């Protein structure tokens, strides 16, 4: 996250950490059993880390658990990043307390001008690279489908939408991919893709989970 601040420990319960010996994904906890990341973190050997604030340091709130399961939704694209999102399932459920929460699915999609929260343990430097160890947190908001199409020409589709700023400065970035963008309670966007990070009229790209929730409860009921 560029522009942003530090969350502040367990502030945000229900951001996890995808770890296969080092972080590299962000995810969110949508019950005691399941984690939605996005396609593109897909590997084998996932150890889910929730309750973290220092992803470098055991502070007491953490829960390592194993993923029994991955499932990339049946119609990803890796060239265009088109239907972004995969559910883990944990090998044991978690142990929901104040410190590690689910998050809600929406009812409906947000609208342009909705105000988000990104959060994220990635990239915190536009031009550079600084890896921070505690968990950032980003409010910017949901812009309009025309300004996120007019900056990525052919590559938005009905999947996609864009949060942020076009005068640049603050955006999510690399490390941050997977995580959860949470308008009014809901999750209803997946760090996807961008262009650099934080760069004037190259706003975020995110995946749009209130397309999804029909395949998301469907899966997760049958495995
Ligand atoms: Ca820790
Ligand atoms: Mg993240």
């Amino acid at each position: 996250i560029v522009g942003g601040y530090t969350c502040g420990a367990n502030t945000v319960p229900y951001q996890v950490s995808l770890n296969s010996g080092y972080h590299f994904c962000g995810g969110s906890l949508i019950n005691s059993q399941w984690v939605v990341s996005a396609a593109h973190c897909y590997k084998s050997g996932i150890q889910v880390r929730l309750g973290e604030d220092n992803i470098n340091v055991v502070e007491g709130n953490e829960q390592f658990i194993s993923a029994s399961k991955s499932i990339v939704h049946p119609s990803y694209n890796s060239n265009t990043l088109n239907n972004d999102i995969m559910l883990i399932k944990l090998k044991s459920a978690a142990s929901l307390n104040s410190r590690v929460a689910s998050i809600s699915l929406p009812t409906s999609c947000a609208s342009a001008g909705t105000q988000c929260l990104i959060s994220g343990w990635g990239n915190t430097k536009s031009s550079g690279t600084s890896y921070p160890d505690v968990l950032k947190c980003l409010k910017a908001p949901i812009l309009s489908d025309s300004s996120c199409k007019s900056a990525y020409p052919g590559q938005i589709t009905s999947n996609m939408f864009c949060a942020g700023y076009l005068e640049g400065g603050k955006d999510s970035c690399q490390g941050d991919s997977g995580g959860p963008v949470v308008c009014s309670g809901k999750l209803q966007g997946i760090v996807s893709w961008g262009s650099g990070c934080a760069q004037k009229n190259k706003p975020g790209v995110y995946t749009k989970v209130c397309n999804y929730v029909s395949w998301i409860k469907q899966t997760i009921a049958s495995n």
